[PDB]
């Protein structure tokens, strides 16, 4: 379904890419997006899909636009337009300097000191989950680890019952990879309706959990409102329940096909943080964007006020101008260039938690289950959206080649 080409967009810039169903998806989702970086595609193109919008395809442009909030506003950060307009999460839907005081509060609840505090629980849970799976000789990695590991850690940090995971995960997925069953607004509304009474309770009787801390924080000299707290907590849920989950699956899928990469990390685990960065580059998975605040000429292209521009975080590190042989996983790259956690003022608040979860997973999985593979004749399907994902990842292994610690 192609929207009529706006008069200001010249035809040579048209490239009808569908971010929710890219044509080359069967080759892998990153590969499907990388079609935007072939020699036939300009640096900045207009797709008529999904209501019509720009797509920047090169790291330089993506970084520049994410820095220039004056022209590229986060007030409407999702495609399609109806989703972007309904989007009111905090701090993401705010530009500097307004986002600042809310972002400071986000850092308080998901930032570094919180990770270096929950680290024992993170380590504990990874070991527990992996040891439980180890003697089976198989698992569906998405449901058996990729979901419960980061999600249970998030529910712990937020003080929310694990029994609510299925419902919350469903709603989160509707916002990033919609199925058509409900509008963005309806999904966001269901999430908000869940949070509303919980926020009320925790303003009545504060705990030390993330929701309590947000709901009782302060902005420009005054208490945060219940509305503001809801809008921030909603974003924390979306951010805690989707990205790391899917990232872990892309990474484990790769490791399942790459015995030599597994051994690099097992033999020299001090390389694990660098490997984490390289996997974050190669299997980058987010693509949101911004809205034009005014008419603006950007790299020779006339953008109009109100035009949406997708600035795919995924693409920067896949750009061969940023990394040579970008589709090759090389743990020894002298610089792993990427914007996987975003760029500019909205650079991911949870990136430290994410990295810790990834690094713990790499170490603890490979220690106990050093040799595994994708199940014979299994077809792995990826899905694409604001956050791209892995549908299922059936893994197999010989339990005789595993180790308890
Ligand atoms: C591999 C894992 C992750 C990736 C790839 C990722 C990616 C991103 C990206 C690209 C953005 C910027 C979006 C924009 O500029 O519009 C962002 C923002 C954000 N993320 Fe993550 N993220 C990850 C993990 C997490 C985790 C574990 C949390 C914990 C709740 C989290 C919470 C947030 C929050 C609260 C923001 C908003 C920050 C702001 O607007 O100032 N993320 N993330
Ligand atoms: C694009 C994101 C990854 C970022 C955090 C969660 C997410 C889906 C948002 O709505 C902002
Ligand atoms: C962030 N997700
Ligand atoms: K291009
Ligand atoms: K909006």
């Amino acid at each position: 379904n192609l929207a009529p080409l706006p008069p200001h967009v010249p035809e040579h810039l048209v490239f009808d890419f569908d971010m929710y169903n890219p044509s080359n998806l069967s080759a892998g989702v990153q590969e499907a997006w990388a079609v935007l970086q072939e020699s036939n595609v300009p640096d900045l193109v207009w797709t008529r899909c999904n209501g019509g919008h720009w797509i920047a395809t090169r790291g330089q442009l993506i970084r520049e636009a994410y820095e220039d909030y004056r022209h590229f506003s986060s007030e409407c950060p999702f495609i399609p337009r109806e989703a972007g307009e309904a989007y009111d999460f905090i701090p993401t839907s705010m530009d500097p300097p307004e986002q600042r005081q809310f972002r400071a509060l986000a850092n308080q609840v998901v930032g570094m000191p919180v990770v270096d505090k929950l680290e024992n629980r993170i380590q504990e849970l990874a070991c527990s989950l992996i040891e439980s799976l180890r003697p089976q000789g198989q698992c569906n990695f998405t449901e058996d680890y990729a979901e419960p590991f980061p999600i249970r850690i998030f529910m712990l940090l937020a003080g929310l019952p694990e029994e609510d995971i299925p419902h919350l995960g469903y709603l989160t997925n509707q916002m990033t990879r919609p199925d058509g069953s409900m509008t963005f607004a309806e999904a966001k509304e269901a999430l908000y309706d869940y949070l509303i009474p919980i926020i009320e309770q925790r303003r009545q009787k504060p705990g030390t959990d993330a929701i309590s801390i947000v709901a009782n924080g302060q902005v420009n000299g005054r208490p945060i409102t219940s509305d503001e707290a809801k809008r921030m907590c909603g974003l924390l849920l979306v951010g805690g329940l989707d990205t790391v989950v899917n990232f872990l699956s892309f990474s484990m899928e790769f490791l399942a096909k790459s015995p030599e990469h597994r051994q690099e990390l097992i033999e020299r685990p001090e390389r694990i943080p660098a490997a984490c960065e390289e996997l974050l580059r190669r299997f980058s998975l987010v693509a949101d964007g911004r809205i034009l605040t005014s008419d603006y000429e950007f790299h020779g292209v006339q953008l109009k006020k109100g035009d949406q521009i997708l600035l795919p975080q995924m693409l920067s590190g896949l750009d061969e101008r940023e990394n040579a042989a970008p589709m090759h996983v090389d743990f020894s790259r002298q610089k792993v260039s990427h914007t996987t956690f975003g760029h500019g003022s909205h650079l991911c608040a949870g990136q430290h938690l994410a990295r810790r979860e990834i690094i713990v997973t790499l170490k603890e999985w490979l220690t106990r289950i050093p040799d595994f593979s994708i199940a014979p004749g299994a077809q792995i399907q990826h899905k694409s959206g604001i956050v791209s994902g892995v549908q299922a990842l059936p893994l197999v292994w010989d339990p005789a080649t595993t180790k308890a610690v």
